[PDB]
């Protein structure tokens, strides 16, 4: 299963009677030496690779009308499978590093309970839980913000409250323009005062707002910023602003767009990320994820007909819960919806078990390609809710370039739309129309997806963040890669390609309580049950 040689291409690419093009010769070249590269890292055999390509496409460009180009062609495809096998078959030991993260905000004890079942079957395996020391507040920021805007709108509404269609798309659209236009007033406040006082963190500019705004005591901000350190601190807390590779690179300036501006703090958990995967190595892990259930634990169990199979993974979860008790307060709402007769048996298993390692799975020792980043797989396809990479993988780079370019072409349209300064509605046909002006064949979709932008975390359904920071860039990533380029904005990928970089299904537990709930977007259900709830507590309170 290694690939063709020298003279191996050469018979493949034999044209009758007619001469080899310098730059035909240079493909062959290349290719003998590759076959002498085994004292190379795994980097350095990827770009001879990568240089092959190079020069077989610069080959056919030169020559369009030669005969060569039908094995030149079959050739590139030759190429692929060779980073799938150099991928593979050359696995460097993963650093012991659980990367999790929580900005925004205190860290509330439900992740903490959730990162303590990593901790207790992964002792070999060091913790940073990730905060930024500057920005506790942000979480704050936001609630207060959309509150005041909720009430705002109900405000608005009242008398008509019962009819006729004042219904939840109405609510939601009005709540819109009501938080950009306070959102915006606060970005102007922090921008006035940056510029004023280059010195003054985040949450000074933040506490200061919130006291002149909303009344809010800055005393009792004090005592938040002071219990919410102290907190991290005594959970394996690490500080953003002493991480410097991250503070001086080129995506700084964007994850406090996202934290700052946009209080999109799931975005800006995507940014760090992958940059603390490229620059200190392991898995990055959610809070909201919890340790694979060990393989041969519910095998004498078999899901009954009447159950879907993420049904059955949710409550086996809620069984181990319900009985081992490790997460107080895990919810038991699917599994008391079981037989007498299924519920007995989860309890007659969990009884002949003892310790908590007989029921989660451990890491242990893992290996990846210094190629590559290791990406969580769900019914919907890729998710970076779990990630593996070795220190400085290949990957990890480009998923780095790709966040980036993809913030280059947002913010080159989004940016002069905003500093006109008028109202959601204007700046938002702004923004569209800018991005639909530097559409092309190749970035069409995203671009599409890109539109939305100004909502996100605000509006049922938006889910830009995916195609900015998100799955997507994972996926031009491993493009990227496959395709011996950089810079992939048209995903033509399959599932089957995508597989290469699973992590196993028994190496997370993905079917939690939390996460059936998003923290930085909301479904339509969700906001038709939002709007009824705050209808009552107007009318109530
Ligand atoms: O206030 C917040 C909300 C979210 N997050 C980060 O955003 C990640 C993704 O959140 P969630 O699982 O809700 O996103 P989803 O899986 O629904 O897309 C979380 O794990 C945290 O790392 C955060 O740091 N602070
Ligand atoms: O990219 C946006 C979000 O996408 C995924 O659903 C992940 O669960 C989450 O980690 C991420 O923040
Ligand atoms: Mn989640």
């Amino acid at each position: 299963m290694s690939l063709v040689n020298r003279k191996q291409l050469e018979k493949m690419a034999n044209v009758r009677f007619r001469t080899q093009e310098d730059e035909y010769v240079a493909i062959l070249d290349a290719l003998e030496e590759y076959h002498n590269m085994s004292e190379n890292t795994v980097v350095e055999k990827y770009l001879k690779l990568k240089d092959i390509n190079s020069l077989t496409d610069i080959c056919i460009d030169t020559y369009k009308k030669s005969g060569r180009n039908k094995a030149l062609k079959k050739f590139k495809e030759y190429l692929v499978t060779e980073v799938l096998e150099l991928k593979n078959n050359n696995l460097t030991p993963v650093e012991k590093n659980l990367h999790f993260v929580w900005i925004g905000g205190q860290i509330n004890d439900t992740a903490i309970n959730y990162i303590n079942q990593w901790k207790d079957v992964n002792s070999d395996y060091n913790v940073n839980v990730f905060y930024d020391s500057n920005a506790f507040l942000i979480n704050t920021l936001k609630k207060t913000v959309v509150e005041s805007a909720i009430n705002d709108t109900l405000e608005s509404f009242r008398e008509n409250l019962n009819d006729p269609r004042f219904d939840y798309n109405k609510f939601f659209r009005k709540r819109m323009e009501i938080i950009y236009d306070k959102q915006k007033n606060f970005i102007n406040y922090y921008k006035a005062q940056r510029e004023e006082n280059p010195e003054l963190i985040i949450d000074d500019i933040v506490k200061t707002y919130l006291s002149n705004e909303y009344s809010k005591e800055i005393d009792e901000l004090n005592t938040y910023i002071e219990e919410s350190l102290n907190k991290i601190t005594q959970n394996s807390g690490n500080d953003v602003r002493n991480f410097g590779e991250f503070k001086n690179g080129e995506s700084f300036n964007l994850y406090e767009q996202e934290l700052v501006e946009r209080w999109n703090l799931a975005a800006a958990s995507d940014i760090l990320r992958i940059s603390a995967l490229k620059e200190i190595g392991g898995m990055y892990l959610d809070v909201d994820m919890l340790p694979g259930i060990q393989p041969d634990l519910f095998e004498s169990i078999e899901k009954p007909s009447s159950v879907t199979v993420d049904f059955w993974e949710m409550t086996k979860l809620e069984a181990i819960m319900k009985y081992k008790e490790y997460i107080p307060e895990y919810t038991s709402e699917h599994f008391d919806m079981l037989d007498e007769e299924v519920q007995s048996s989860f309890e007659s298993v969990l009884a002949s078990k003892s310790d908590k390692s007989e029921i989660f799975s451990s890491l242990g020792d893992m290996e990846a390609s210094p190629l590559e980043v290791k990406i969580a797989f769900n019914s919907k396809g890729i998710i970076n809710q779990g990630l593996i990479s070795v220190k400085d993988s290949y990957c990890s780079n480009l998923i780095v370039k790709q966040i980036e370019n993809r913030y280059k072409i947002l913010n080159n349209s989004l940016n002069p739309a905003i500093s006109e300064d008028n109202d959601f509605n204007t700046t938002t046909n702004t923004f569209i129309d800018s991005i639909m002006a530097e559409a092309n064949a190749d970035n069409g979709r995203f671009m599409m997806e890109l539109g939305k932008y100004l909502r996100v975390g605000f509006f049922p359904d938006v889910k830009t963040t995916i195609n900015l920071s998100g799955p997507e860039a994972y996926a031009a990533a491993y493009q990227d890669l496959l395709m011996f380029k950089e810079g992939s904005m048209n995903i033509h990928l399959i599932e089957a390609d995508l597989r290469n970089f699973e992590i196993s299904k028994t190496n997370i537990s993905q079917s939690t309580e939390q996460e059936m709930a998003s923290l930085w977007s909301f479904d339509d259900a969700r906001a038709k049950a939002q709007f009824e709830e705050y209808k009552r507590n107007y009318f109530e309170g």
